[PDB]
């Protein structure tokens, strides 16, 4: 009832990189039961930003994933309080990025709060240089642990050479209030930058995330 087939969301994110401050302000629409969502991001603070954008897009939505009917949706059961995660993704060359994240609904679209970290990047490396093109398709392999749910990701930007840098994840989703627990499983994701001003201090992307069996 109170998650509808079109829902709408506003994301305020404040983060750090190697020093550089920043804000960036978005609002995103998309169908929860089919995993379709966008989102326009602005840069509202700190632009424009000394680093690749790409490492912020999968920082902005668990809520709109397609479960088969087979699967408990513990993200979808959590609201209207919502659930909590806490992410470290670490990049190859020894790039640092953490993470932490609200997610909750209130008058009738979902509020997404984040918070993060980003340090130990390389100064001639291509984050920095922003040498990247977007982000390959990615399986998040979910599994229960002590009543939360943990992901796993070997994720990997494709470069402008023509190469790719490499980047693992672990997250922890917690919902707050007690929920179904499902099985292990797999999201899933693909992630695309539909449109950017010349300095990416306004971007639009597009997600489409699916859950499917482990074998």
């Amino acid at each position: 009832a109170i998650i509808k087939e079109f829902m709408r969301f506003k994301v305020h994110m404040e983060g750090t990189v190697n020093g550089h401050e920043f804000e960036v302000e978005g609002k995103g629409e998309g169908h929860p039961y089919e995993g379709f969502q966008t989102v326009k991001l602005k840069v509202t603070k700190g632009g424009p930003l000394p680093f690749a954008w790409d490492i912020l897009s999968p920082l902005v939505s668990k809520a709109y994933v397609k479960h088969p009917a087979d699967i408990p949706d513990y993200f979808k059961l959590s609201f209207p309080e919502g659930f909590k995660w806490e992410r470290v993704m670490n990049y190859e060359d020894g790039g640092v990025v953490t993470v932490t994240q609200d997610s909750s609904l209130q008058d009738g679209e979902f509020i997404y709060k984040v918070k993060m970290r980003g340090t130990n990047f390389p100064s001639d490396g291509p984050v920095m240089q922003k040498k990247t093109m977007g982000w390959e398709a990615s399986s998040e392999r979910m599994y229960p642990e002590d009543g939360a749910l943990k992901g796993e990701v070997r994720m990997r930007l494709k470069l402008k050479d023509g190469g790719h840098y490499t980047s693992e994840a672990k997250t922890t989703y917690k919902a707050k209030k007690s929920v179904l627990l499902p099985g292990a499983y797999i999201v899933g994701i693909k992630l695309d930058i539909t449109s950017h001003n010349e300095d990416f201090t306004i971007v639009e992307q597009y997600e489409r995330s699916e859950a499917r069996h482990s074998t």
